[PDB]
């Protein structure tokens, strides 16, 4: 998996992610509309009136499961898989905000406008997994944007850690720190046309262009990618269009996507980049495309009987 | 530019490329009906009755010059970029098939029915390059594939070099017996999933899937895509209908597309992959996407009037 | 700066060590007698009894500052580059043992027998940095071996952090948990002949030797020499006998020296492998060569009225 | 095997390489003096008055069979391992000067006086190989410098190729312009301090030194080490004195030497660096020192006496 943000012009959201695993099914474009009612798990609380919420899931118990998600003041959040390193306690604590693992999605789009709400309020977060004896436990970090930033939230034994995401993109393993440190490695790493230079006698030239991005790992490891991508989002130019944005996300990811055949995982089945789903707040849209259909499909929130009830699920 | 070829399991063949360039030339999808009467610049030879046609490309002067095309018959050939390599006369010779660089593709695309045919008659073909006042001479390389295998057409100062392309797959420069020896350095790299091993008493595993695949260069310089999508082209499985093979076609390409922002050329603009086609002689039809929309659009040769006797450009 | 350690069949402790900086002076074989009287900077204590100590170091205030240093029992102590990373506190801390930078390693060898000892010390020491006006703070990371294992001290912001190392090698920055979770990019690089394979119809061989290690970085910054040392130093097969423990030592170091115009400093000027500095505790004999000389100079201890009283500093 | 040319202000030769293979033939320091008598195995002619010669290599039958060799007047010239390349005829051409591979380092130390002289002749020169049952031919190019140049002889089996090495280093295969291709890829490689740069809001700096070489390959192929060792010589500052030059040789090869444990070879065996000779016509001395001994030996052809008739192996 890999998350994406960036921003326009007039600081809209565009926020972005791929799911990248071996084979998925049920998952679906899921509204979760103002009037649906949600008891949370532990007790957290919440604001009296919840944000529209739409976001890619499935629903399980009458409960959106939230793969990603946004809300209709333009904040976004997405789960992104971490075993070895994600570490939850199984039981709330007292007087914290006790919030399960899979509806924390769906609890940080309801009830936070931006990423300084979320911040502030992670503050007093417990992260409960409740575990269920025959199913694996989920074991993910979370990529938070909003339209100026973005939040990377690593919860792992020695505590929850909330890092500020300065290159505004999250993969997989290890730790953030670690990515971070990684990236000076490729500092040289140029967009631009490789300068001709001599090496005592002989004069190098670069048959075209790519030759200055040379250092840049193209393997599909949540390292390579997590340098690759922070590259493409940092060196992509600014849009101020949406269908440019909306362009700029979707090559953004995809620079990382996961091709058949290229890396099996621990069960010798090839990852895919099966989906890449994203989010505009200047239209409150989500869009979706997957590994047997390139066409990107748009979910306009306003669409959306958001004063409605229950969770509304769309196919195709 | 990157160009690949692979079958099915019933000797179907496709075939496609992108185009990475800093700004379009018009291009379209362009038909060249068996009716359209064709006088080869040079005089070269033709089939009594010529091979419907189908294409990327532009009319100038009423011709068709295609970047990419294909034949009715599953023999498909493109052209991509190999300056500093491609060096070409300017007169033809006595004795010889003459072709103009330009109608090279139309013209092997109409008059032959498979490699061996086009290979065999490459024996006597010239490859004759016309000077204009005062544009560049356009220096291209030439990949060339139907159901069964490719070859790569460089002609250059030493000569024409007719090379079996084993991988199936091309770039730019610099030459293929390069690119090929290249790709010794990276005959490691493993699409399995990287075993425990120890270095001392550490043992080192791997975070998840691609860690194996570490080591192939992840830059859009032409030898490093070159490397990266004869990987990927060499260890997609083999798929068995026409929309799991567009899709293997599409994403094999996409493992090498160029954003926006990775790379400037010499005069300070953004390279990019303006387009992706492709071709399936199972359907004998041609595909297409651009940066701007990745949806993929199809172009059925059966829907069109090949008995016809006019260039036909279609808009999309 | 790199630190190595390995061990024979007969758990002899080999320890070495490269100094790289852009220019040294004045630095020297250095022995510190048992007879030597020593006054710890804040009353940090001490066996009754001393170990002989060896070291390549410099003598200010009729105190041995060791860059390096061995006792006669087959530990060894090196101290490498930290800065960004090494923090200390400028005041000793009452109860526990207080023991100044520099004398650190001093401290070390004259008072453990073992890496066992050391480690179990470490839980109550304090590493004090004494700032003096005009001269800025040594800001290290240690390197300890002895004949069975190492460990590495990062004593950092949030602490004192005591590494087991595993892979028997340390470098400079960053931390040593970053440099741990790195080498797993690394984990496919062999040492083995590369195996013929094929990517579709091509068949893929090596010209030759060292193949399967490509994927090795080359470059002399801190964490590729960490990779490539802690390559060589795995993979290297055990030795038996003195002689070739040394050359083991001594090739080891120096895969990753600094060879004058490769990699310039913060000041402009090329750092340098200035030194290589080695221990064996099969003969306690300490050996050195450097940039000027590769000829290797021995300083066996029993060489050496090591119940004598004063600093002993040997030239040339 | 890597060699490696370079001068001094004074336009003097200092001239070396790597000897590197799994086991010793029994090579030695070789003078080969002015008055001993040597018949060309194929009659190539001769200057009436032989330069005196010395070198590194065996008697095989009283003839010397030299790795490397150098004359008094500051001509050098190594053998490198080259087979999947190297491809000669058996028998001798009319008119041509028909010379053993064997004989041809000794060949060219006696007759030439400089490069120039040495390519003049090469373009009537025919590189004749033995068979000798049931020995596998030796498949060798040759690295040959003086004061101002090197070049590369490759005899293929389309020719002879005499290549200006404007790098003025040399290794294994595959071709020389296949390598001096490869060092496009590296052209922003730089022995700079890496300067601060960001990466969107990611402030991105180097640990230290050495960030800048980042993207040099680290492992002991053939292509690898041509390139690091292409990298190292071309940024060691000039030096000025036989020892500054000297030291400056040896760093240089040692930047490429192989390490037991590093890489099988394919019976099986490491490929170690056996020894590194070296050349300087300051001085006309030939150095060496070996795996086993990096102490530096001198052989000045001072020492012997070069009017005398018999090949003198000096054992060290």
């Amino acid at each position: 998996c890999t998350g994406v943000r960036f921003s326009d012009d007039e600081g809209n959201t565009y926020f972005g992610r791929n799911l990248d695993w071996s084979f998925s099914y049920g998952e679906t474009i899921l509204v979760t509309p103002r009037g649906y009612h949600y008891d949370t798990v532990f007790g957290a609380g919440g604001k009296a009136k919840p944000n529209a919420v739409i976001g890619v899931g499935v629903v399980m118990a009458d409960r959106p499961m939230y793969f990603d998600c946004a809300n209709e003041h333009g904040l976004a959040i997405a789960g992104l898989n971490f075993p070895g390193y994600a570490s939850f306690v199984h039981e709330p604590v007292e007087g914290t905000e006790n919030v399960a693992t899979f509806e924390f999605p769906l609890w940080v789009a309801r009830n936070f406008d931006s990423v300084d709400e979320v911040e502030e309020t992670l503050r007093n977060v417990t992260l409960v997994s409740q575990i269920v004896p025959g199913q694996q436990e989920s074991l993910l970090h979370w990529f938070i944007g909003d339209g100026k930033r973005s939040i990377v939230v690593e919860q792992m034994a020695d505590g929850m850690h909330v890092h500020h995401d300065d290159v505004d993109v999250l993969t997989n393993q290890p730790t953030f720190d670690f990515h971070m440190e990684n990236l000076r490695n490729y500092m040289c790493v140029s967009n631009e046309m490789a300068e001709p230079t001599s090496w005592g006698k002989a004069s190098l030239t670069a048959w075209g262009a790519g030759v200055g991005m040379h250092g840049i790992p193209g393997d599909v490891s949540s390292p390579s990618r997590f340098v690759r991508v922070a590259y493409t989002n940092a060196h992509y130019p600014q849009q101020n269009d949406e269908a440019a944005n909306v362009s700029r996300l979707f090559h953004t990811l995809g620079s990382v996507q996961m091709v058949d055949g290229m890396a099996k995982m621990g069960d010798g089945q090839f990852e895919r980049t099966l989906f890449t789903s994203g989010y505009s707040s200047k239209t409150n849209t989500y869009y979706m495309n997957t590994y047997d259909d390139p066409a990107i499909r748009s979910y306009a929130m306003a669409d959306y009987d958001m004063d409605s009830s229950e969770l509304i699920s769309v196919a195709r």
